[PDB]
């Protein structure tokens, strides 16, 4: 037999009850926009996947951000697109203004309202507990949006959390990997990067769904709270999964590959060998504490599980004890 299937437990139907023009964006037809309402200001700096500007709309004199994306199939545009516009109004989602083309170059570029240029990574270690508390409550509010709008963000890290500091806004951006949720659909193991991988890309199960993102999560406050970026810090992707496993245990990893009848490559079990689960007090040590408390610990802990099934949901996270104080400041003052 082959790989048993996988079902999330939440949000699982919610594109089977919408429309088919809700998630079949290859069947979506593009309104482009005039790039030339839009003029380029200033460079605010380079992705792997595009090239970020500072801009501003020459019809009503507003400053925007323009996203000129590198070649790329069409299929993955229109996938963003669609994917950015189903998140228009969303709680801390980027939010999509205009879809405009070269005259020229034809090359697409994105037109987001404006956002300040400083990610989560560049203030992680200038922020008190409490404030890594409020931020990552933040990201949550954004995953359980997407994820309750049938959407994966495949590609959850600090650099993709932009910060407002001064005005306590928060925004998750780069959608270019994100993709609708299906029952029972096989998705690409290509997605993320290499520190925030979910084990079942590692192990190449496809069958995955939104609790993908909640590992990248995990593997974020990890870095933040123990300030070390980043938390498993493999060399290639077997060497990912066993800085995992000298963390968790192998004992978990194994009862995960045998749960989903997951076939390893052969000399992939002589790799991982044997591993015990360590605490995670052990990556205390003194400087990086104070940000550690055991109500983030345990919040960590039902972060980072083998089993995506296991782990918590964005929804059950934002109601765990390390945010109490978080959600009862924040229904109070805003
Ligand atoms: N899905 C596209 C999200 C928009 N976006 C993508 N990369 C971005 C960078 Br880098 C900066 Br800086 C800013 Br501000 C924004 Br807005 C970015
Ligand atoms: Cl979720």
């Amino acid at each position: 037999s082959g790989p048993v299937p996988s079902r999330a437990r939440v949000y699982t139907d919610v594109n089977t009850h919408r429309p088919r023009e809700y998630w079949d964006y290859e069947s979506h037809v593009v309104e482009w926009g005039n790039q030339d309402d839009y003029q380029l200001v200033r460079k605010l700096g380079r992705g792997k996947y595009s090239e970020v500007f500072e801009a501003i709309n020459i019809t009503n004199n507003e400053k925007v951000v323009v996203k000129i994306l590198k070649p790329v199939k069409k299929k993955k545009i229109k996938r963003e697109i669609k994917i950015l516009e189903n998140l228009r109004g969303g709680p801390n989602i980027i939010t999509l203004a205009d879809i405009v083309k070269d005259p020229v170059s034809r090359t697409p570029a994105l037109v987001f309202e404006h956002v300040n240029n400083t990610d989560f990574k560049q203030l992680y270690q200038t922020l008190t507990d409490y404030d890594i508390r409020f931020y990552m409550y933040e990201i949550l509010k954004a995953l359980d949006y997407c994820h309750s709008m049938g959407i994966m963000h495949r590609d959850v890290k600090p650099h993709n959390v932009m910060i407002d500091h001064e005005h306590r806004k928060l925004r998750l951006i780069d959608w270019g990997l994100a993709e609708f949720y299906h029952p029972g659909q096989e998705y690409n193991v290509r997605v993320a990067s290499r520190y925030f991988k979910g084990p079942e890309l590692l192990v190449d199960y496809q069958m995955y769904d939104y609790s993908l993102d909640m590992w990248s999560l995990g593997c974020m406050l990890a870095s933040m709270i123990f300030r070390k970026e980043p938390f498993f810090h493999g060399h290639d992707n077997y060497d990912q999964l066993v800085r995992i496993a000298k963390v968790l245990g192998t004992e978990d990893l194994y009862d995960y590959i045998d749960k989903y009848n997951i076939e390893l490559d052969p000399r992939f079990n002589d790799i991982l060998g044997r591993h015990s689960r360590k605490r995670w007090e052990r990556f205390v040590h003194s400087e990086n504490q104070h940000l550690v408390s055991p109500e983030a610990l345990d919040f960590l802990d039902k972060l980072l599980r083998y089993d995506h099934q296991s782990r918590l949901t964005a929804r059950e996270a934002m109601e765990h004890p390390y945010f109490y104080t978080v959600v009862k400041d924040q229904a109070r003052m805003g």
